[PDB]
């Protein structure tokens, strides 16, 4: 069943006041979109943030993965920089998923990593404190944010 | 030093390719906005949700804390329901801080708890998976979400 | 050539600070999207708005055109209700274009008619005052809105 | 009565499915916020957009009026740049009214002039076609946009 249909049903539940959380069928659909993706676009500058994310994604899918270099001055004055980044990618490349990483909200708010589908829907995301608290190397943070973003919707990065 | 000024300095750092992450002064300003709020709106009309959140906030600040008048479940038809719940609150009550908890994104995407300031800025947030994964009490979950949203910007219970 | 590439060119003009207005290639692409649509969804439950819109759109394209079948009234709790409606249609139906009409922003701000494509981009739009001021039948207002929305991006609705 | 309270009444009409169009009381409130503004910010660092808009607003109010120190061109890669510009002004400046002018949506979609209040709500707005269609100077178009935005909410010169 198409994604549009599963979503119309969750919306009807809410109108009729009987919506009692996320459903199994919904999680399954999000899993499918991710593992069967054919094209993925990652929004970063920097050839080594790209490498951490590409090596993790090749473990869950058989997709072509392309970097896209976003002049970030055009995202970091918006209300929600990471989310802005993914949508910039959405407008200028055809793909099945878009992954981006940046400031969550107002300055001092820390990090967000987010995954969008081909219509801009937020499928999953992950968060980190300001580096002034967690004090980890940016590469190591990206790894953890990705692994948790995949696992909270049911995709394990371990051997099957 | 007022919030407008701190954000201007951060914005001009980004214009000049000098921004190297969140600064000390930015964390301290957020911390202050939260511990010094005189009025907090919880963007909900479910009494269970309201109660866990009111009781926790009462340990970090000294504010009047009220729930909303109308059902925020109608936010569940937008792209980012939790976010929408905050902005609904902001439209219909004056307050220094708005707290809202709902679905993150599309159906299946789990939870988001977010804290907004009086102009709708996003100060901090935390996320959980769908409950069919974590299998916890909703009151337990809200409790862990709020504690993490505070500790990540440097407030400890 | 594809919409992603045309938008990329425009984004690279802004980055390089030589973006001195919309380009003819941009207008042509938007016209083409509208003229060649096969499926259109009108994000309304009002049979009177639907009819003005369907009778006008049939003059410029040869598409299947339908309305939305869940309640749209809850859009009126959000910041930009006409927009929200278009995005609710996007999320629950497959189509090449979405057309919505509602309140512009805050209570008292009048009406917006808006047109989105399959990825949620805003292609064109038009406004009316509150009817406390303009005082006209709704059908007449819908008609004028749609006509201006189409012609400001270069689609003539007249004889020929 | 305050804006929050007028907005809550309208939201309750929608929930009970009795809302129609705009109310008289709502128009008067918006009129009153604009005519009595003490501080207006024009969301731009371009002097030419600033003068046209400053000159028109002085025909309807007695506000102090300012522009910004930073360029708002950095909004032009978002989905709705004119909106984004207004929100960038709201984040770095306290005012009663914010006025912004930019692209409506996607490239080729024309222009939008938009007015926000102190919490970011959209009060009124005006659109033009791309200039390759209308062919007029930018100072003339901005002048037309602003005059229509005020008259559509009932403020005339
Ligand atoms: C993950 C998710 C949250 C959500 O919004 P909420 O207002 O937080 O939750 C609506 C209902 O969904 C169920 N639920 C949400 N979170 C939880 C949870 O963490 N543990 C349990 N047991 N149940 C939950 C409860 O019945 C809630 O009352 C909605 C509407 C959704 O579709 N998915
Ligand atoms: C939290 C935050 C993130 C952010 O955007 P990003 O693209 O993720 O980071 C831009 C720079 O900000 C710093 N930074 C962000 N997160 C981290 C991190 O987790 N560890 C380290 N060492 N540094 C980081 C790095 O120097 C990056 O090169 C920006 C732009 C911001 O203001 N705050
Ligand atoms: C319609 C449109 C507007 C727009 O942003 P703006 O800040 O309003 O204008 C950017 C440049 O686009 C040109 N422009 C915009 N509106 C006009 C106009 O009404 N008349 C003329 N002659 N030119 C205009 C000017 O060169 C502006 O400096 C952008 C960035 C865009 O891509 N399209
Ligand atoms: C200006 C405005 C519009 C609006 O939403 P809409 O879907 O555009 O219109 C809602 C109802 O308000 C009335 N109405 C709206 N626009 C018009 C109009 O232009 N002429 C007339 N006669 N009536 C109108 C009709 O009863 C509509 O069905 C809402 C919900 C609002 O609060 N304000
Ligand atoms: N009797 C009556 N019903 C109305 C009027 N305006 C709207 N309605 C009802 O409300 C429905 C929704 O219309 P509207 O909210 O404009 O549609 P939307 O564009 O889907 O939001 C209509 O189809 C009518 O049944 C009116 O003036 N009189
Ligand atoms: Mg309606
Ligand atoms: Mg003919």
């Amino acid at each position: 069943v198409v994604m549009e249909e599963i979503i119309k049903k969750a919306f009807i539940e809410s109108i009729n006041n009987i919506r009692r959380g996320d459903k199994e069928e919904e999680l399954k659909k999000i899993q499918e979109k991710i593992v069967n993706a054919k094209k993925i676009v990652v929004a970063t500058n920097n050839q080594k943030k790209f490498k951490v994310i590409r090596d993790i994604m090749l473990r869950v899918c058989n997709a072509e993965i392309k970097m896209l270099d976003i002049d970030t001055r055009f995202a970091d004055l918006t209300r929600m920089p990471a989310l802005t980044k993914g949508l910039i990618a959405l407008d200028i490349e055809k793909a099945d998923l878009y992954i981006a990483r940046g400031r969550l909200g107002a300055p001092g708010s820390g990090s967000m990593l987010v995954i969008l589908d081909e219509k801009g829907r937020v499928l999953t995301a992950s968060l980190s404190p300001s580096s002034v608290i967690h004090k980890e190397d940016i590469e190591e943070r990206i790894k953890k944010e990705l692994i948790e973003a995949l696992s909270r919707i049911g995709i394990s990065i371990l051997e099957h």
